[PDB]
């Protein structure tokens, strides 16, 4: 009997690639859920799925949307064999702006799908784990949930808040058999500028364009295949005591070092304006 | 006039002795606006401001509802100066319980009020300190929002993000003039159990009792007076230039210092589960 895997966030990205990673192993180990908020969007996905040959009965997608707990329930109950052995925490938002230039709707969805999204779904799924004294839950982290990035405010805070959610349930869960671990990822391969403009100074303007500059430069440089990035997820499944917190690239490593040396916080601001202007 | 400071959260608590210690200053430095999500809660400060005869127009309130945005411009427009010198970030909501055992609309109120209140208020009150090219932020911090706490998922999520909030703000503000300062306060002195059980399983609720004895015995033992805390957001306040953050206490900095170490976090997470659990 397989592996049950359930996924959230499968449409694009490290979701899907690490779906279909699962689904295809040569081991055959593993029933995937991969869940989507938008069943339309699941064209990518079974693309993929055939592109790697994923055998017959390895992959189902089910409707989920992180923001509805009866939606959580629903696909919950599609699960036939009525267990998860895996679960990933993946489906998230990101937001980029100046603080002052976002909606406050924006800043609340992102909150409700990267935060209260995940705290749905380790609700609906913690229980039984716990219960069966069994479970692997996986995470979906960023290196902006391990330090503050400019005109991502708001972004680093619901991943910071992902960091502060599962380091706390980490805690209660180390004697218990269910085992919750963090991927730490750095950028991957997967309003207009005069709304911009009326909301914000005309210093912090330039510097947003200018950190878009620079932003997508560092990207080019250092965005990981999401093949590998999936395969850190695999890593971590197959690990018999499993850390709370993985890494998919060293690169960031060093300023996390500097950051951490200094508890009051101002070395990581300077160096970090620094890297990022100038 | 003076200093202008508004403060959230007044009512009681470290906002309401933060307030009264600044409007008694003998220097007569600071015009303090306390505000309160409710107007009608005021009594407790006023009688506070005149146990230190507080001089009139040295202290005033307002209504100020971190979770209405209409509330917040409202109450940004009677500054009568037409700036703020240090904005004081400090209403705040707990949570404590098993995770699954907590309802939706309790996790989505904490993360309403910590997180979104806080950047509704950045969102009002940034742009004109911007501007001006200068101003003070001091946030109410947690050693919680440092290191993650059983049994308090939400509450840890919640002052994480605001770890990642005011940290990528505050790269982006230094060439402006505009500093950031989290206060990491420790403690602080100020379902029936079978729904519990019920809602949870066996191991948990052991560990829950467990944790709440264990936590009593800190806040006898370790729970800094709110006047304590006041006084280091002074310290913050007068600091020719402040660092990111400033501690209350010495006495968690042990525990902390295990967590910055291991990056991976299996030794954090080991201690502090002894630590708790005994
Ligand atoms: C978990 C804890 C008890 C509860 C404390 C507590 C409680 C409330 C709060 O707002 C902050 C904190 C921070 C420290 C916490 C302690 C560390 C060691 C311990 O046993």
């Amino acid at each position: 009997a397989r592996t049950v895997v359930l996924i959230t966030g499968c449409s694009s990205g490290i979701g899907l690639h690490l779906a279909v990673r699962l689904a295809s192993d040569p081991s055959q180990s593993f029933k995937v859920y991969a869940t989507l908020r938008d069943l339309k969007t699941q064209g990518r996905l079974w693309e993929a799925a055939r592109a790697l040959a994923c055998p017959p009965g390895s992959l189902e997608t089910l409707q989920l949307d992180v923001r509805d707990s009866k939606s959580v329930a629903a696909a919950r109950e599609r699960v036939t064999e009525g267990r998860v052995d895996v679960l990933v925490c993946n489906a998230g938002l990101g937001l980029l702006g100046p603080l002052e230039a976002l909606g406050e709707d924006a800043v609340a969805s992102v909150l409700d799908v990267n935060v209260v999204g995940t705290v749905r779904m380790l609700q609906a799924f913690l229980p039984d784990m716990k219960r069966r004294g069994s479970g692997r839950v996986l995470v979906t982290g960023s290196v902006g949930g391990l330090m503050g990035l400019p005109f991502n405010d708001v972004y680093c805070a619901s991943k910071f808040a992902l960091e502060g959610l599962c380091e706390s349930l980490a805690v209660l869960l180390l004697p218990f058999g269910v085992h919750l671990s963090l991927i730490e990822c750095g950028p991957v391969h997967t309003g207009s500028p005069e709304e911009v403009l009326d909301r914000t100074d005309i210093h912090t303007f330039h510097r947003f364009y200018q950190y878009l500059a620079h932003s997508k430069q560092v990207f080019r440089e250092a965005a990981q295949n999401p093949e590998e990035v999936a395969e850190v997820f695999l890593t971590a499944l197959r690990a018999p005591k499993p850390t709370l917190r993985y890494f998919t690239t060293e690169r960031f490593l060093p300023l996390l070092r500097m950051r951490l040396d200094d508890p009051s916080g101002s070395n990581y601001v300077t160096a970090m304006h620094r890297e990022v202007f100038g």
